[PDB]
């Protein structure tokens, strides 16, 4: 566990991992805190949640600086991330009570209904790519519902993880209601196996998700998994090509490419493919690469040396197999974990890269002849998180919405998460839904009540 | 896999298990069937589901005879089970389309909403205790939603398992939409690991549930688990004592005690305990034990020799530790796996039985002095399925409803499942909800759509 600045490669601060006894103590405190917290009114929970939003709104730039220092996303996008974190806090403050209200059903009972009560301690395992937003997206509905939470964050964002706890303390949430665990991957098993821990959620990669979900399953505990994707970005002949290029560039390259809902595979109808690809090539070519603290920077370094090594190998093996590099394709010769915007075309059938997630600003480009082929290619992956399609023909729009195998389908816009709408994957991208009503209903006991 | 009549102990019919190649062929057919079935209209699905209900309604007695022959529940309660199976078919026929309708939310999109689409092949692992109802409870919403299903039923109810598929065939559901797999427990792993299988649900016991859930977790697949319980039946001084004794007797002894929501632990306020216990004692002693095909029979045999051996040992060990037998407590000396209605009292603290499920008509009885003690004792188990409390004081009713740690709380009535209300457990009783809206929302892709 350490802050290692990906712009410079410099080790900034090291942190001591908790021992199992210290983890046990935090779980005991969480259990004690839950006994009182489950009895708090929504008014108190809402006050603390809104206080947390106000803290985020006031100090966005400082919090963003922590994110940029630890994991390399641009300071400007980290500001947006702090703002979005405040937004999901306000969303559940504003809707959470209504969302958990008794739902009555007529039977022969005098009263029969479902009510919603918290489960208890929730474990969250969160990733480094959106180190505030992913946490608040889970924490806001969790706390509004009356659960308490323990967070295991990525080992390379300890200052972010400590800051989230500090924000919630300053907001007024009682001690033990939210606790950051400075622990490594190997220490998560103890938490899942603890009898006081009632559920677990993980956002991240498949190996971590498979471990958490298998362990939780053995313990008869519910989970939600939000994993990776290789989202298609399909562009058809009636699209606004210039808008699709601009938005597609943002979708692939935002957060230095490190997003589960990045546009990763561009699927271009042959009628517009030459024009779109040239324009995409031009847009990628002029993105500004540099220090993520500088407001003009588009592309900072990748978050870790491991990510850099992995994308470099993935691209190298694709090229050796016969893929063409239209742009980029090689780590930059400078301090920090820098990889340039890259476009790969003519990828040979059966190349392994076709089935992998590219967690870096590297677009794969394909040409298709018609709607059926576009849909087939779009779905021909193990993942199924988001999908974007560009067309102004209503019949094509409806087929894309109906037939793209993803948890989210956006027509004429890039896939984005929004607190107002549920968000989650299908296939190997996971299961369960965050945000909207779903986010606060996932980890509650839906208790059926029947009164004669 | 075999029909062995628990009333006589005789082996009636043996069945060949499928090979892995045959399992694979069934999954290939299910996938092909799904590609067409996901395109069917709700009107077709509703027609076939209503046809299934009508088949169940016409031939209740014959289907009940299969249940009784294979697993020993009374023919009259098996008739009720067939009727309830028809009821849940009609429930989802009547509500399923509405329950899956697009839900719109205002954003800056021209259109933004969640729609609901099927996942694909669902695996269901079902238990012998409600061999029709448990299956139809899962199958009706699954099929109305456009999923296809493969069923691994308990190895001692193969004729029931085959009859369910036969009913769905006769109703008109296309081939491959529902398939019974005559396979054993060891063969389930192949199904969970098959890439075409997208989700799994299990009703039954913890070891089976832990296995299925852990394997599914490794494969990044969602699950629902409905496991055992040790439901409290709490009787307080303002209760209608005679109704509570009558209903409590039914709750503990229905289905020969073999129900996850049986009343298993009677928790009696000291003010009424002596009167209640004596009446409970006399009511239990009047139950008719014998041939489950006879309409007068209350108690048939337990379903298997293993269940008989297990409850016999549990009771014997409790007694050795110091528990008192008020009634019963030893296997009957007659053909068949018969165990008599039993009442245990004065169970020593720390006795292992206090933490176990008694899957037989064996009631544990406790006395408490106040509401706090009743709630504490009621919750002091690893399970959390149902709970029943008897009182006519509104403040007591509200505390019982709020504080009993269970997925269902019934006041002045026995816990029962009803298609109109969600049903499921908490703690070690599982997670997820069947029935009501929840039953049809569990295994669908909630797809967020955003259209510029």
């Amino acid at each position: 566990i350490a802050t290692i600045n990906p712009t410079t490669g410099e080790i900034c601060q090291r942190f001591k991992a908790l021992t199992p006894a210290e983890i046990d103590a935090k779980l005991a405190k969480a259990q004690e805190a839950f006994q009182a917290y489950r009895r708090t009114s929504f008014s108190q929970r809402r006050q603390w949640l809104e206080n947390a939003a106000a803290i985020l709104e006031r100090d966005t730039s400082k919090f963003a600086e922590i994110m940029t220092t630890e994991m390399g996303k641009t300071h400007q996008s980290a500001i947006a991330e702090a703002e979005k974190s405040a937004l999901v806090c306000r969303y559940y403050a504003e809707h959470g009570e209504q969302f958990l209200a008794n739902e009555y059903t007529e039977t022969q009972a005098t009263e029969s209904y479902v009510c919603y009560q918290p489960l208890g301690i929730l474990l969250a395992v969160m990733p480094w790519n959106f180190p505030f937003w992913q946490v608040f997206r889970f924490a806001a509905p969790a706390l509004m519902a009356g659960n308490v939470a323990v967070l295991k964050h990525a080992s390379n964002v300890p200052q972010c993880a400590l800051a989230v706890e500090a924000i919630l303390e300053a907001a007024g949430f009682p001690e033990g209601v939210f606790q950051t665990l400075l622990i490594g991957a190997s220490q998560v098993e103890q938490v899942i196996k603890d009898p006081r821990v009632k559920a677990a959620t993980l956002t991240g990669s498949e190996p971590a998700g498979a471990s958490l979900a298998s362990l939780a399953g053995q313990e008869i505990k519910p989970t939600l998994l939000e994993l990776g994707g290789s989202d298609p970005f399909v562009v058809f002949p009636s699209a606004d090509l210039d808008e699709a290029v601009e938005v597609g560039t943002v979708a692939r390259t935002m957060n230095n490419g490190q997003s589960c809902i990045a546009a990763k595979r561009f699927i271009l109808h042959e009628a517009i493919a030459a024009e779109f690809l040239e324009k995409l090539h031009l847009k990628f070519a002029s993105l500004k690469i540099g220090d993520p603290m500088a407001p003009e920077t588009d592309i900072g370094p990748l978050a870790t040396e491991g990510i850099l090594q992995d994308i470099s190998r993935q691209v190298d093996q694709a090229v050796a197999a016969g893929a063409k590099i239209l742009l980029g394709g090689r780590p930059l010769d400078r301090a920090g974990y820098f990889y340039p915007p890259t476009i790969l075309t003519e990828i040979p059938p059966g190349a392994k890269i076709l089935q992998e997630e590219l967690f870096a600003p590297v677009a794969m480009v394909f040409t298709v002849k018609d709607l059926d082929q576009a849909i087939a290619l779009a779905n021909d992956i193990p993942f199924g998180l988001g999908a974007s399609a560009w067309t102004n023909d209503p019949a094509e729009q409806q087929r894309f919405i109906q037939e793209l195998d993803a948890g989210a389908v956006f027509i004429n816009g890039m896939v984005k998460s929004d607190p107002r709408l549920p968000f989650g994957g299908t296939k190997r991208s996971g299961y369960g839904r965050e945000l909207g009503l779903a986010g606060i209903r996932t980890f509650v006991n839906a208790k059926t009540v029947w009164l004669k």
